[PDB]
């Protein structure tokens, strides 16, 4: 839909999600969640208290959506977290490929994301600013962000 | 304050301003209105139900910054009212002199504001999807902006 889309801003980014996107301090963190992720239970733990969407997308769209305006905190920090598969810390699946991709376009230049372990994933994102669910359906594409800041 | 600012996005637009222009439709108005207009008792009747606020600029400032997200409905219809100075209908003051240049300057072309009586603009303020206030402290510094709309 891109009914009431604003000029040079990626239209998949609907209200409540570029509210969330400006609201959020240096150093807030969103998630980025796949279709199996309980995102319901943990986005009533986040600063927004309900699930956001960018919805059908996979989730490399999303995060293309997503960084056209969001600042990474980069220069200070890895900003980018992506789940460890299991028992296979180094392993990446099609899904974080593809989402790794959009974050080195952003950036225009290689930022890996680091990993992160199934529990702690979860705990760090119940305390995230907010869940962004997408139409991703592929397992293990979730990604953890960090807010950077504009100089 | 440029805290949490996005890239390529105004940074007078806060989030809840951000968000009003992202969910209006083709067609919806917003109100930007100086100190003097009673913003408070207006807005409680927009659907937003609250007064949104550019908080310090001036109104021509304000323009600019909404502006720069929002499309406005220029092809199809006159889509900047302005205040009618009472008994001249012709006339303009500074500070809407100042608001036609971010106008022009917005649509690359010249898109003369089209004037509005004192209780006509009350009125259509309360139809409004918004009100959005500033630091305008000059008579006259209300206009009335309709969306339009990208291809």
């Amino acid at each position: 839909y891109f009914q009431g889309m604003l000029k040079n801003i990626d239209p998949a980014l609907n209200a409540d999600v570029l509210h969330a996107l400006r609201a959020m301090g240096h150093g807030d963190t969103l998630v980025i969640s796949d279709t199996n992720f309980p995102s319901d239970s943990v986005a009533r733990q986040t600063t927004v208290g309900k699930v956001l969407h960018i919805d059908n997308v996979s989730a490399a769209r999303a995060m293309k959506a997503i960084l056209s305006v969001l600042p990474l905190d980069t220069p200070l920090q890895p900003s980018v977290g992506r789940m460890e598969v299991m028992g296979a810390p180094d392993q990446l699946e099609p899904v974080q490929v593809e989402v790794q991709q959009e974050i080195d376009a952003a950036e225009g230049k290689s930022a890996p994301m680091y990993g992160i372990e199934r529990f702690a994933f979860y705990e760090k994102a119940k305390q995230a600013y907010c869940v962004i669910t997408t139409g991703e359906t592929r397992f293990y594409g979730c990604f953890l962000l960090t807010k950077g800041v504009i100089p």
